[PDB]
Formats: structure tokens, C-alpha cells, sequence
């Protein structure tokens, strides 16, 4: 059951995240962080826990990694919603951090949520120091100027430009903006097991692009719908989900929960 | 001698930082990062390099930590310079990042500079994985909601609070905002050698306070202690900084000179 499993992960992450932030000193900065990290479908946390499971690793052992990726995701949104960025008053129908506190508080809460993500990677519950440093390196690659921040920067620049982006450009944007962090989550189980990262990386590359394509289809400047056509976007998204499922053939029947997740990304 | 030791550290950090940022994809973002991390006196880089030397660790083996604290410090500047924060138009004679690019590019460059500091901490040259993960935790403890960001958030509240803060309060405030990152840099050497961090921590505590106090000679320490009562205090704390390193004996001479120099 993907839905039940998804629900179990959401509930476990919500409780754990609350606690993690709770031990920080009191104040507007902690409340803002706590608020930003509350809720969400928890896709990334799910991929970390699920990919750990495939390598026989418990949720309790995997949790700090799940927390770190949700923390990193949360901070990215806190900043992206800001006026000079995407300028969103609402996130899932509730006021954004910068609206509920101010712009200064949103800068600071996202800054500390990124710091929190990295701190979480150091928790010895995760396992050997060797796997933990590989975890930090992988998070940093995905989140920084080669991954997440780079694709945000491409996307901010795209929002202005009076020449729409090409397919090759929007693919590069999406690989960093969205693709990179999902790939971190998917590989996190392999990192913690000291195992081949290959299949989960390939899975994630396909899943990440299906994810963004699906977003665009529901969303009705170049998009996957404007570039590929509506039926063309839908067909691409389904072909990438099949590519993602095929990437997990090494794992046999144990890949079925991850195969279902890829299908879920586009089944809306 | 300390003067030439610092300049040889400044040139070596400048090249190493340029190369580290240079390996990133091109664009405004990498342009902004390079500009933000360029120049400065490198006190924190110097601390990391000299704390490693005290434990018999080469500059090259300590460089990624010297780079990480400088990367972390530069990011904090880029954000703090912004209109919703300190709202500075110039830094070191030149337009700040949000002026030269825009507010959005400042957000993102600072964001990626923090991520780069954490990447730097995973570099195999630093030594064992256990020591690198210890370096990572210490960096996050120092930089986040328990540390630097915590102190910056307290600072923003201060200037809109009902009445001025007291002595104790501005001390706790600066211990986070200024002291925590300097303590990381001073401890890096001990962290990388897997040795007692005690003396370096106590060195940094005193030095960080004196740094801020000398950096007030342009409310503040001078408002509550006076023109001269702030000088003597900073001089006292330099003395305490030096004494914290007594267990190292005379091998402490470069760090001790570094502390005496922050007050001129």
C-alpha cells in the first residue's frame, strides 16, 4: 500500500521534525523554522526511507536523512516564496513565512533550516562516519550551485527573459531545481548501506523529470506543456516513469514500493 | 612576521577560493559567489590554518576548513547586507552583491555559499571521516539556530526592542553572531588532529569578544563601558585569549600574535 506507507512516513516525519527543531533555543527564528517544516506530502523523506528499506535499513536508522532532506526542501521554499523571488503570499492555503513574520525572518529561517539539514547528516544513528560524510557530500552536491540553487537561479532568470527557453534549457533548469534533491533522497538508502548508487540515481533522474512534467500538466514562459504539447507532456511523463521502474530491476520485487511511487508522481 | 604570515595565508586562500568556485557552472550565480568570497583580511581562514599548525597539521591539509569558514562568513555577509537586514550599499569600497546583481541573486549566492562551506568539510585531504563529520557538526553548531543565525536574529530584535540591552545580553548576542564562527575556526585545528578542543575554545571566546569590542570603535560596548573602559576591557580579553593557550607553551606564539593584532 503506497498510500498507507506514504501516510506512515508523513506522521513519523512530522513528529520527528517537531522534536528536532524543538531543542533549538526559543524565539521567532525557531517558530518560523518549525512553521516552515510543518506538513507537506513528504515525497523526499519518503524516498530516503524507502531506499534505505531496500537495503535492509530501518526507518529509525534512516530518519535523520529523511529529516535532513525535508529540512533542506523547507528552507528552499521559505526563500523561494520571498517577494524578490516567487513572491507567494500563500503556501498550501496558509500565509508564507515572510508574510507571517517578515522578510528578514524568512531569510534567517531558511538559512538555519539549511544548517539544520547538514547537522542532521551527522547524527551517529545514521551509521559509520564514512557513510555520514558521503551523505553530507551528496546533500551538498544536490543543494548548491551545481544543483538546487543553480536551477533556481536559472528559473529566476527565465521568468524575465523575452525569448522562451528551449527544451534543452528547461531540462537543465529542472535537473538542478528539482531533479537534484530528489536524487539525493533516492540515493540516501544506498549511501547508508555503502552500496551501488547507480540504479537509484537512474530511477531518480527519470522520476525527477516525470515529477516536473506532471506539475506542469496540473498547472493547466516555456513549460513542458508549451514545449511538448499536452498529450506530448503526458506521454513523456509516462515513458520516464517506465524508465524509472526499469532502473530498479536489480532489486527485483523489493523495488515495488518505489515503482508505485514513480507511478503516483504522474497519477494525478 | 605575523604580517607576512597573514599575507601568505591571504594569497593562498584567495587562489584556493577562486579555484573552488571556478569549478561550478557559469552564470550570474557563480559570478556573485566569486565576488562575495573575494578579498577580506581572512582572520577566520588564518585561525583555521594556524590552529592546525599548532597540532602539526599542514596548510594544505587544513585548507578546506579555512575555505569553509571563509565561505560561511561570506554567505553571512551577502544576506546581512540585504535591504531587509543591515541594508548596506557598499562593502570594502565596492557595491554589495544585491546592489551589483539583485536581491534575488544575493539570496541565492549566500544560499550556495553556505552549501559550499559544508561541501568543503567533506574533502578527503582533511583526514579521516570521523574527523570530517566532527568538522561538519562543529560548523553547523556554530553557523545555525544555536549559533550565528541565532545571534543575528537576536540582533534584529534588539534595535526595535522597548529599551537598550544590558551588558550580559549583548555578550550572549555577540557570542552567537560573532563568537561562534571564530570559535569554529579556532577549534578546526584541534578537530582535525582529534585533540582536546578546550584551550582553543577558551581562546576564541575571549578573542571573539575583543574582536567585537575593537570593532565597535568607529547600543554597543562603548555606550555601557565608555570610550576608555572598552579599550581596557578589550586589552584584558586579548590577555585572556593568550593565556587560554598556555598549555601549548611558546608554540602558541602565532595565535597569540593574531589576538594582539585584532586590537591593532
Amino acid at each position: 500500500s503506497l498510500s498507507e506507507r506514504l501516510k506512515e512516513v508523513q506522521d513519523a516525519v512530522e513528529t520527528a521534525m517537531a522534536a528536532a527543531i524543538g531543542r533549538l533555543p526559543a524565539g521567532d527564528l525557531r517558530d518560523a523554522m518549525a512553521y516552515a517544516a510543518q506538513g507537506g506530502k513528504r515525497l523526499r523523506a519518503f524516498l530516503a526511507i524507502e531506499s534505505a528499506a531496500i537495503h535492509g535499513i530501518s526507518m529509525a536508522q534512516a530518519m535523520p536523512a529523511a529529516l535532513a532532506v525535508e529540512a533542506l526542501h523547507a528552507y528552499s521554499l521559505v526563500h523561494d516564496d520571498m517577494p524578490c523571488m516567487d513572491n507567494d503570499d500563500l503556501r498550501r492555503g496558509l500565509p508564507t513565512v515572510h508574510k507571517k513574520w517578515d522578510d528578514a525572518t524568512a531569510v534567517l529561517a531558511g538559512d538555519a533550516l539549511q544548517t539544520l539539514a547538514f547537522e542532521l547528516c551527522t547524527d551517529p544513528v545514521l551509521g559509520s562516519a564514512e557513510n555520514r560524510v558521503a551523505l553530507v557530500a551528496a546533500l551538498a552536491q544536490a543543494s548548491g550551485a551545481e544543483g538546487m540553487v543553480y536551477g533556481q537561479a536559472l528559473d529566476i532568470a527565465a521568468e524575465t527573459a523575452a525569448v522562451p527557453l528551449t527544451l534543452d534549457e528547461i531540462i537543465r533548469l529542472q535537473a538542478g531545481k528539482t531533479g537534484a534533491l530528489i536524487s539525493f533522497a533516492a540515493q540516501a538508502g544506498a549511501i547508508l548501506a555503502g552500496a551501488d548508487r547507480g540504479p537509484l540515481t537512474a530511477y531518480a533522474t527519470a522520476l525527477g523529470l516525470a515529477f516536473q512534467i506532471a506539475d506542469d500538466i496540473l498547472d493547466v514562459k516555456a513549460t513542458f506543456v508549451s514545449l511538448l504539447g499536452l498529450a506530448g507532456a503526458k506521454s513523456r511523463a509516462a515513458d520516464l516513469v517506465a524508465e524509472a521502474e526499469a532502473a530498479l530491476a536489480p532489486y527485483g520485487e523489493a523495488a515495488s514500493t518505489l515503482r508505485a511511487c514513480a507511478r503516483y508522481v504522474i497519477e494525478r
